[PDB]
């Protein structure tokens, strides 16, 4: 009922939903707060789980929870080192490293479970590599200016990679089904997120409590519906797939959005531009097919 | 002589040239260019036939005829090089100059079988990649059609003299003088239709002395006339594109080290991820022969 491609359909649609409703149903998703939109987001998850189960699929624990700990603390740290990155680096080149990182994940992948990276892998991911530089190719956008921000780039590679791996670890050792991880990482999220908002965030209540009203506090909730598409489908996908592989829709899934803006849009386009497209295309048709022959080889 | 020792050899006499061209010779940004390879090619069939009343090659009516098309293959590989430079940048040349390495890779799937490692496809790859983040570390339309013709002039080219070679069992010698010699006349053919000739004017341009360089240039071209046709014959075709592409990159890394010219961390990426892409090729050989 629920394996193989199927997975890698939902994260698209939903993501390809959750970008449409931050772009068009929320007018300006870019809030002052960003860890407490994450917090609603995460308490819709929540709140949206518990009404599911009594009308029936998840579970609550203590010995789980002091090893899934890590993962939603990686979950968020991740989060906040993407958002210290993209203050100081521009998004392609954002995407440059975040392209890199199917690297190091793919071939962490064989040191936390085995498969080795097949050589006709390898040349998706500098396929991928290659687009995005091409694409940077094609754009625009003190000593210490450049410096802090390739910092963070690093620690998000890092907590990247440590999140997506060691959550798939821990999924297949204790079989976690499609809604308990679903469940666990948007719960256990809920402490780290608070903890993130209340270090970085600046809590006045003669300012920052005017600035989210009755009609932002309507946006976190439609967000947070759209969240639960994305939510359910990241877990999945890890889980019947693979590390890598949710690495590489999740980089692949920006394409079609970027295309759509291609042909739905009439603003001004690179050559440059529409090239890395086709070549990230080029780059996810020659990673399928290093999956069928990976498949029918064992 | 057969094997890496190609390679080595291929080497040394590109980083003679570099150095010769770059160095002893003051300036060698030549009025006629043609006139100045027919001089270079004159100087390798010399000195070819000195060798041979001394030890080498042979002479032929049915060999000429189906040697004369990788000639020209040669000639006019050069002239659109020559065009494309005249109005793209050299980064970027070298980025097309590295795409062909691909389809030489896959004509030589066309021309002889030997399929393309999902590995080889990596290092060619890396090496794009390494352009590509060389050009993206600089400065600075016409010229994109010169570029096209420059592609697959050299890929017919390398192709077609490799599946020559290896069908009249021509060796490195032969291949060398049937190559220096048959171009004689079509550089000349290119170099009237294309250079102006004015004994008003150009004559005085080509001194003793500049006659005396193009010499000095003809000595040092016997390296690579001789190398190159050893190297696409005992390696392959691709094997030849991949070590004259990489073959740039410690002459690169020179200037670095030898020079105080101002550098940029792209520039050294580039260099470095060239290097990781030579590792990668080198590999990829490796499993080719012991899988296959
Ligand atoms: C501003 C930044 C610009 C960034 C520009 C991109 C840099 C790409 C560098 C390296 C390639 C990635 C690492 C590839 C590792 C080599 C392949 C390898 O390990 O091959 C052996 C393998 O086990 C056989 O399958
Ligand atoms: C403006 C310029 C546009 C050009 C830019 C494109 C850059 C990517 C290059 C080549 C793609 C190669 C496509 C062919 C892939 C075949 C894979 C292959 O040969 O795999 C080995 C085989 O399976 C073993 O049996
Ligand atoms: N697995 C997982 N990923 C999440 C969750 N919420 C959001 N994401 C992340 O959200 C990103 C895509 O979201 P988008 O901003 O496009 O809506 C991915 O990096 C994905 O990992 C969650 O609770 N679990």
């Amino acid at each position: 009922a629920n394996s193989g491609p199927i997975s890698i359909l939902s994260y698209c649609g939903s993501s390809i939903l959750m970008t449409v409703t931050n772009k068009f149903v929320v007018n300006l998703k870019d809030f002052n707060m960003n860890f407490v939109m994450l917090f609603v987001q995460s308490l819709v998850c929540t709140i949206t789980l518990i009404i599911l189960r009594i009308l029936g699929f998840r579970s609550l624990n203590k010995t789980d929870a002091k090893n899934w700990f890590p993962i939603s603390f990686l979950l968020v740290l991740m989060i906040y080192t993407s958002s210290k990155a993209l203050q100081y680096l521009a998004v392609p080149i954002y995407t440059i490293f975040k392209n890199l990182t199917i690297i190091l994940i793919a071939y962490g992948e064989v040191l936390f479970f085995g498969g080795s990276v097949t050589s006709m892998e390898l040349s998706s991911f500098l396929l991928m590599v290659l687009s995005s530089v091409v694409a940077t190719w094609g754009d625009q956008q003190a000593v210490a200016s450049f410096n802090p921000g390739y910092f963070w780039m690093f620690t998000n590679c890092i907590t990247s990679a440590l999140f997506v791996l060691i959550m798939r670890k821990r999924i297949k050792l204790t079989n976690f089904k499609d809604f308990d991880t679903m469940f666990y990482n948007n719960v256990l999220a809920l402490p780290i997120l608070l903890l993130f908002s209340f270090c970085v965030e600046d809590w006045s209540s003669v300012n920052l409590t005017n600035n989210f009203s009755n009609d932002s506090l309507t946006a976190m909730i439609i967000s947070g519906v759209a969240s639960v598409g994305i939510s359910y489908c990241s877990g999945w996908c890890v889980r019947v797939t693979s590390s890598t592989t949710y690495s590489m829709v999740g980089a692949l899934n920006k394409l079609p959005i970027a295309l759509s803006g291609l042909i739905f849009f009439d603003a001004p386009r690179n050559f440059l531009s529409i090239l890395s497209i086709f070549i990230g295309f080029l780059s996810g048709i020659i990673y399928a097919v290093a999956k069928q022959k990976k498949q029918q080889a064992q």
